[PDB]
């Protein structure tokens, strides 16, 4: 921070004594179930060498956790969201550049513990007969423990360029009724993948053997709300003061099948079975500081 | 945040040097026992591309945890709130759009621990007879631990569009006199669902065998107080500067029945047996910046 | 909050550039032992659609943990506070409405832990007689742990209307000399309820076998200090600018009896034996912005 | 708070752009060892319906933990502070009322844990003789844990009236050289009360067998520093603008006796053996906004 | 705090719109190794009934942990600091009074845990010679745990009067190479006091068997830096506007002796063998608002 | 703090409405690998009785952890930093005094736990023959636990005078591949000191058997960055307004030797074998408020 290098706080920050031009653009893609929102801010600081546009992608991508197929009563299938994506792209002919982005990838930490214990014990034995026994003993024990936090979904900033930035929120693993955690690659010889299996040997039909969406992550059914920031830079004396930008919202859906094996339920997961893409093109006009569809 | 991208704090926020027009609209639905409150704020920031209305839905939906049926002395029934809901809806022909909402769905986390220990031990034995023996041994142990936080009620933002938004607070699980936790699907072959059962084999009438409301969650009896925010956007040069909006408060009630099985009490739960709905229509006047009933 | 929806902090709050008229009304009810204080604030914000009165109920309701009856040396009784209550009520003919209140009911939470461990062990046994034995073994263990916080007293907001709001602070459970915790329904076949029993066996008389108030919760003897806020709304161009409001302080007292059973002490608790009510009527003058008795 | 009911922070607080008249009154009672300090603040807010005087009682009451009697070498006595008290009271004929006080009694909490474990184990045994045996076993375990914090001294607000307020800081229990904790009622059939006993069977005179004051709580020897606030209200157009107020500092001392029982040391405690009182009368002049002795 | 009694923060504090006259006085006592620093602040608030002088005693008292005597190779002695003291004293004839001081004695706390577990277990044993046995068992366990924090040095405000105030920082206990903790009274029949013993039976000179200063508390060798505040009050229209004040820095040194007992090392601690006092007299001129030597 | 003695925050601090003259002096000692940085601030507050110079010593002393000698393949030596030092000294003829410094020595704390458990158990045994046995047992256990934090390096303020101040950062102990922790005095009869030993009996050249610098503290290789502050006072009407000050950066290097004992590696540490000293003289001009080399 500034204080670490003997600088007053906020001294080197952009946007002092500046009129910021903000705006909101709202779209609803009904086919893909995506509520897309762009909150933009034009910052023209005279003390900065460029004009800045801060674009915040927000809204909600619906999860759409849904039983989609029912083959009789012994087979069923569930479509569920394994990844949500948000991407911003500038055409290669533009002179505006992606300058900043938030959030970024963080370094994960773990806690390590080591234990060494040793002990001695003794006992003296007797009975009515009169035989007096005895026992001396010693023991040593070494232990190691590893502790870390596992989120249900991971937020990842994909490798950005000056023309393209993107984030993905991907499924990590989930607890199923205090069991697990299970992920997309969990396998069991008898039950297969038990990610969304409600009962192991219930006598119901397969369509009713999926985990209740209320008992799972709320991102799976109700959906994920992005909050991502991108900063675009522009030269002040450039000839063309118009830019185009593409914003894409994406949802990747996996296919979880349950089938009855005459003795118990078996679950299987197929990755990236479906992809729902929703693209929008926006026009930046830097001169009057506005963003339009 | 702004500071993460070298921007001064609050630079890109709406509502600076603006006169905000606030208001309160209070109604009480006596039949459904709902104290509905709307706190609205009109924000017309010249630097923003649209007019904003922030609507905060507050008040209290009473829980109404109540013994409602007494079939003699061996059977009884309890109505209890399994879900509270708040929905805001714009008519399809309106020009105003739902732009923002709070709270949203968060990603849940869990803590994982793994342990590996190994040890050696030895002992020497003797007695009066002079028999000296010895023992040497080794052991190895692997352990896994999963820790996470479980609320009594979950707040879920249902998948919004630009015309409707909604929240639901749903019953997750509860502790019954240091036992459990129990939820709506808990089942035991002997006792059934023990969610609100006071005693396993008490010799009272069934109407007095339900858990005391003071020993349960306070949401079950006294009720839930919403605090939800939604932001509506409007274009400045629009022909019609009047909007209609519907606000709905909802309570879903489950039916918990206790019956005597000649040896002990058995509990059963039926989901979503009743739904109490309180709908209310408001008129937005964007020019006068007022909300009316 | 405001920052979550891109609004400046405090933008949508009431009370900017407003002269607030505050006042204190103090009364002491000697027969009921209640020090009642009302701290009121009149807020007339021109940008708000109506006039606000914030009423804060404060003061202290004495606990009155007291030995009241001594029948010889074998039977004694103790009166103790099991609930404190504060209620505000508007007459049904008034046009002022209760619009807000604090505190409200919060969602309780708990921590869940699951553990699975497995281990293998072996040992080789020797003897002077040349005996060489061996043992291989394995074990598996599953564990569950539940953690939560239990206060001595619970604060509950009772279901409000637009004319009536109330809070109750009720006894939850208590630790008795590192034992328990015990509550009003704790029962033991030999000792009965041991909530305030000092010793299980004791040659003393029953009046001296009660837990002394210094070792219990301080709310039981010295009392509870309310701090509750209510917001009342008033239309500006209403014909009548006078309101009446009733404030009630209440204490519910249970009866704990100790009796000697020729071998040990037995305790019994009777709920809601006594109720002490203290009611006050106040006059709101909205034009003069004052509150009086 | 104000923000919980949509009010800006500090909107309803007293003392905005007001000239506050502060003062300090210091006295030292040498016989009782009490450094009494009154810090007063006169607040006359035009927007408040009354004049306010905030009186802060500060200072230090010395503990005076000391060996006071030495009967030979087998008996000794120690005087120690079991309670510190601070009381303020107005004469019954005054018009001024006690309106507020701090600190108050808070609700104590405790943490509860319940654990259920079950496991299976097996082993196979052999020797040179060829005798092969086996063992299969199962176990179940239930546990409960209670966690809470115990201060050395408890601060209690005694039940106030409009003319009288008081606080007491009372001895709760303490640790004696990693043993205990012990309190005033601790009893052992062999050693009696071991609260301040240094050694159980040391061969010294009883006057040197008391715990060193440096190893006990510092309140016992160096003393307790009060910090209590009282708010007194006065009507503005009252005829008499003079008030009298009494401030009392109190110390209660217990008597801990050690005596030699020809085999070990035995300690007994007598409660409230001595009381030291220090009273001071102050004159409040509301017109000059001054306070004097 | 002010907010607890509905007062704006900082309303009742001294020093608003006041010119504060600060000053610094530095002395180094070379014989006693004490760097004494007085930071004073004259505050003359017109709204306060007295003149205030805030004196902050700072600097450093060197620990001076050192081997001082070496009698041959079997006996040695180490001088170490067991207490640091700072005292301020006003002459009996002065009119100024000590009114405030910081820090003060606080109340210590501990965490108490109670555990109750019970379990049942069973095992079925087989054998080659058709032998089948069984075992049923049960167990119950009760546990108590006490947890608290032990600092190396305790800071204690000694009982102040209106003429003198004092603090002492005293040695509590220390960990010696992961052993202990040991204090000044620790005794072992074989090794005596092992507070600063490096090895139990090392074959070195006694002067080299003391714990290295870097492995002990840094207060023992490098020393302690006081930071204490005293507030002195003065009447405004007093005839004599000159005060004298004495500031004393003190160090108490214990004597730790090691001697060889032909098999191992034995340590002995003698308390308060040396005392180093450094006294300074300062002159307060209230009219010039200055402090001098 | 000020608020503890009823004084507004920052009332008694130096440097209000003052023009502060700051400066930076950077030098790099290539022979000793020391980047020395002095950040100075002249503060001339009219309300303070003296002129102040705050000097901050910063920069980086490189660790220089390196293998320096390789005698064949069975012996090798590593030079590593065991202490970093920073010293400031005024000549004895100067009238400026060292008045303050930061950081100082803090009091270390530890957490103590004591546990007492007791239990009873019983079992009943039988077999096919018909011998019914029984066992009853009891147990009691006492435990003590000590918990404290151990940094890799300790920062110590050496005993200051009014003419010189110093800090040292010394090596405390380190973890070697999850083993240890080891310090400079660690000794094992077989392996010696294993502080920087990679493998106990690896078959490689001794120069390749040292711990990788990436697996040790980063202070050992990349180095330590001082952040020390000292305040120097000066009289305003002194004759000579020029001061000289010496700033010294120091690194102490230990010698860790590994040698092969025909069966395993043995490590030996020699303390304080090398000392690198970097001295700089600065001229302070109080009239110009500047600092130069």
């Amino acid at each position: 921070a500034d204080s670490d290098i003997n600088i007053k706080t906020g001294t080197t920050d952009i946007g002092s004594n500046t009129t910021v031009k903000t705006g909101d653009l709202v779209t609803y893609d009904k086919e893909n179930g995506m509520h897309k929102k762009v909150f933009y801010s034009f910052i023209d600081d005279k003390n900065h060498n460029k004009k800045l546009l801060v674009i915040r992608t927000k809204g909600t991508i619906a999860g759409q956790y849904r039983v989609y197929s029912e083959e009789g009563a012994n087979k069923s299938g569930l479509a569920w969201p394994s990844a949500f994506k948000v991407q911003l792209q500038l055409p290669d002919n533009e002179v505006a550049q992606i300058s900043d982005y938030y959030p970024r990838n963080s370094i994960d930490t773990k806690e390590y513990m080591s234990t060494l214990t040793y002990g001695f014990n003794s006992n003296v034995t007797g009975d009515d007969t009169g035989k007096i026994g005895g026992l001396i003993g010693a023991n040593v024990s070494i232990g190691h423990t590893l502790r870390y936090v596992q989120p249900d979904f991971k937020t990842i900033l994909e490798s950005p360029t000056d023309k393209k930035v993107g984030w993905k929120v991907i499924f990590n693993n989930m607890v199923n009724q205090n069991w697990g955690p299970y992920d997309r690659d969990s396998w069991n010889p008898v039950y297969g993948n038990q990610l969304f299996m409600k009962t192991r040997n219930g006598s119901m039909k397969a369509a009713d053997n999926f985990l209740d969406p209320n008992k799972a992550s709320s991102l799976l059914s109700s959906g994920f709300s992005p909050d991502f920031a991108t900063v675009i830079t522009m030269d002040r004396c450039a000839s063309k003061q118009q830019t185009n930008i593409d914003v894409i919202y994406e949802r990747v859906r996996d296919d979880y099948q349950l089938h009855w094996t005459s003795t118990n339920w078996k679950g299987t997961n197929t990755k990236d079975k479906w992809t729902d893409r929703s693209s929008e093109r926006y026009k930046i006009d830097w001169e009057k500081e506005e963003m339009t569809n």
